């Protein structure tokens, strides 16, 4: 079948609509950085109608093999199209200079720093809350995956929330199309055998779940990735769990993390079981506001 191929995105080239003139963004404060690079508050003049001056995030590489990375990143994102639950692309700056992706920013910012400051309010923050975040991640994983996206890095620290409490997936840059890596929710045939699936994403969902339902809380708390760590992880050891989650919740982050990656629950899968967790009537709005976004 040499007729039929595979489109790798990252031969295809990049359409120019996306490019912005490095003279209209004005760079600020630096809100962030993943495992390369680094996240800023931008102001943009010109790349929205609607808003002539518009807030945005830009990824660059810091000072310090990365550059074509950085492309790539920007090329996959090119691709994948728009979805609710996965941050928008806005424009890039290619040309004659250093790359910048020009990206969403969004307003509530991490999870990881919204369930904090909310913490004691759980007893604002709310347990349908957690499920809803929980539900939309699910979502935004399942079009990635329909996309033949790994993102890699899935975890709290890149879920952002946005106005209307609607959850985005960010930081690419580890994603493939089917270094320090963040070892505590890599699943373990990812960091002993190199093999990363949406499967191996699956388990860092399980992973983000003990974080939103541990309202923040550190993977494997007090545990120092070393040589135990890694013996453990083989024989077995999984967190327990945490203090704000459901027998059914728990149960999901459980599947999640077997030691089979083809015995985990897919996205999709995965869906459904927290759609039936939630109100009946949520999946109908979500629709509605998912219809809208387009
Ligand atoms: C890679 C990593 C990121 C990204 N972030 C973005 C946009 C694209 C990103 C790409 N983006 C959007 N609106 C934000 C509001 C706050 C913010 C980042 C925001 O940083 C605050 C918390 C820092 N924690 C992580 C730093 C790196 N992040 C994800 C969050």
């Amino acid at each position: 079948g040499h007729e039929y191929i595979y489109v790798d995105p990252m031969q295809l080239p990049y359409d120019s609509r996306w490019e912005f003139p490095r003279d209209g963004l004005v760079l600020g404060r630096v809100l962030g950085s993943g495992a390369f690079g680094k996240v800023v508050e931008g102001t943009a003049y010109g790349l929205s109608r609607s808003q002539p001056v518009m807030k945005v995030a830009v990824k660059m590489l810091k000072p310090t093999s990365s550059k074509q990375a950085l492309m790539s990143e920007l090329k996959i994102m090119t691709h994948l199209g728009p979805h609710l639950n996965i941050v928008n692309l806005l424009g890039a700056c290619t040309k004659s200079g250093p790359i910048y992706i020009i990206i969403e920013y969004c307003f509530y910012g991490d999870l990881v720093n919204y369930l904090h400051k909310n913490r004691d309010s759980f007893l604002g923050l709310t347990l349908l809350d957690l499920l809803s975040f929980t539900y939309q991640v699910a979502r935004g994983m399942e079009f990635l995956a329909s996309k033949n996206c790994v993102h890699r890095d899935l975890a709290a620290r890149n879920v952002l929330l946005a106005q209307g409490k609607i959850v985005k997936i960010c930081d690419f840059g580890l994603a493939r199309d089917i270094t320090f890596l963040p070892v505590k929710w890599m699943a373990p045939e990812s960091i002993f055998d190199n093999l990363y699936t949406t499967l191996s994403d699956v388990w860092s969902y399980g992973i983000l779940l003990w974080e939103i339902f541990s309202l923040g809380g550190t993977p494997y708390p007090g545990m120092m990735v070393d040589s135990t760590f890694y013996n453990k992880i083989k024989s077995g050891y999984r967190m327990a769990k945490p203090d704000h989650a459901t027998s059914e919740v728990y149960e999901i982050m459980v599947k999640c993390w077997n030691s089979e990656p083809e015995k985990r629950p897919s996205f999709y899968h995965l869906s459904e079981i927290v759609e039936n967790l939630l109100p009946g009537q949520y999946k109908k709005s979500y629709e509605k506001i998912h219809l809208d976004f387009l």
